[PDB]
């Protein structure tokens, strides 16, 4: 699909068996999802953006369906105000910025 | 152009006659630039990011060249870790997300 930017580019994702709404974010290096339970060992990481840093749990090799497209990669879990799909997964689904 | 996301989508912008580097960010509603002197009066605005809120100065009708495309709109100036080109300006250059 070709997404216009008049509004937030929100899509439905499936992760860990749950359905969630997330933002397709070209400005995000990594994907960050609100607090939830995921299987596996994880390692702590600090992620910084506007306003500062938050502590997150880094889970590797997580499968996520984005708008119906299966993808695999690292997912950071923590206190984010919105679910964000970053470049690490956008590349996997072949997303591009066009103008 | 068609920009892939294996690397941060950074482009050159020309504002106030100066050349700077900026990130094409579909996850940002608004355009935010690092501290610099812009013309006219400003209005206050609070911007919420991943790590909290910062206070910024809002300047309207600012002329900005993005990767060679002229745009005229609102620009926020504040303590951002990187210059961000948000949806308000992305729409003016006709950017879309495609996959
Ligand atoms: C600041 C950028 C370099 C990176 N940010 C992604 C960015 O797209 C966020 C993503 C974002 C989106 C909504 C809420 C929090 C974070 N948007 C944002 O900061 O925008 C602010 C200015 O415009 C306003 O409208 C959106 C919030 C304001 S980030 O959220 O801090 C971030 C940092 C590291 C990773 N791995 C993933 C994301």
């Amino acid at each position: 699909p070709q997404i216009t930017l008049w509004k937030r580019p929100l899509v439905t994702i499936k992760i860990g068996g749950q359905l969630k709404e997330a933002l397709l974010d070209t400005g995000a290096d990594d994907t960050i999802i609100e607090e939830m339970s995921l299987p596996g060992r994880w390692k702590p990481k600090m992620v910084g953006g506007i306003g500062g840093f938050i502590k997150v749990r880094q889970y590797d090799q997580i499968i996520i369906e984005i708008a119906g497209h299966k993808a695999i990669g690292t997912v950071l879990v923590g206190p984010t105000p919105i679910n964000i799909i970053g470049r690490n997964l956008l590349t996997q689904i072949g997303a591009t910025l066009n103008f």
